[PDB]
């Protein structure tokens, strides 16, 4: 029930840096933490973690993940952290984070994410730390942050933000809630390129 390359004890499955090419299957149903970071997993298959509804922490960071089934984390109502940084993720399928009502940490930094659905974080009521650092986001649609009622910290930088009239809400949001702490900058238009989104008056975000 414990993969031969990993060490499992105290409900933790630890397969950190053991050459894994896929998520191991038939683990104990009681598992509360799964450590799969620093392997070469490429695919998160349909309802991958759905058998383990007692999961509180998943670490999938520093793999080669380019594909996530939309029900990869379905039913994980007790999940507190989802750590996905350092993969090749390009889009978040609809409902990927559906029903993760206990999630507190979501790390999506160092991926290739080029857009976010306005409902991407619809169920993340209790999230405290989100990172989208070092992705390919040009914009975030007004409303994407509305469901984040417990948010305390965001890492948004190293994204090519176009600071036009469609990102103006984010200027206002951050003036009100100065919780962006990685020094997010505009990259376009040229008039605002390389300036911190928090240092720019909203009135300057125009189309």
């Amino acid at each position: 029930h414990c993969p031969a390359a990993c060490t499992c004890s105290n409900n933790i499955v630890d397969c950190r840096g053991k050459g894994l090419t896929e998520i191991p299957t038939n683990l104990p149903e009681t598992i509360t933490e799964i450590r799969l970071e620093q392997n070469t997993i490429k695919v998160i298959p349909p309802g991958a973690f759905s058998p383990y509804k007692k999961l509180r922490r998943i670490d999938l960071s520093n793999n080669q993940i380019s594909e996530l089934a939309p029900d990869a984390f379905q039913g994980l109502r007790s999940l507190n952290s989802l750590v996905l940084y350092g993969n090749k993720i390009t889009e978040l399928p609809k409902s990927l984070f559906e029903g993760l009502f206990s999630l507190q940490l979501l790390l999506l930094n160092a991926n290739k994410i080029n857009c976010l659905r306005v409902d991407a974080f619809q169920d993340l009521h209790n999230l405290n730390l989100l990172s989208l650092y070092d992705n390919k986001l040009q914009t975030i649609a007004k409303g994407t942050f509305s469901p984040l009622r417990a948010i305390q910290t965001m890492h948004l930088a190293q994204n090519p933000f176009i600071c036009d009239c469609h990102l103006k809400w984010l200027a206002d949001y951050l003036h009100t809630n100065p919780i962006e702490t990685s020094g997010a900058r505009c990259t376009s238009p040229r008039r605002l390129a390389n300036k911190r989104i928090g240092q720019i008056k909203s009135k300057k975000f125009r189309c």
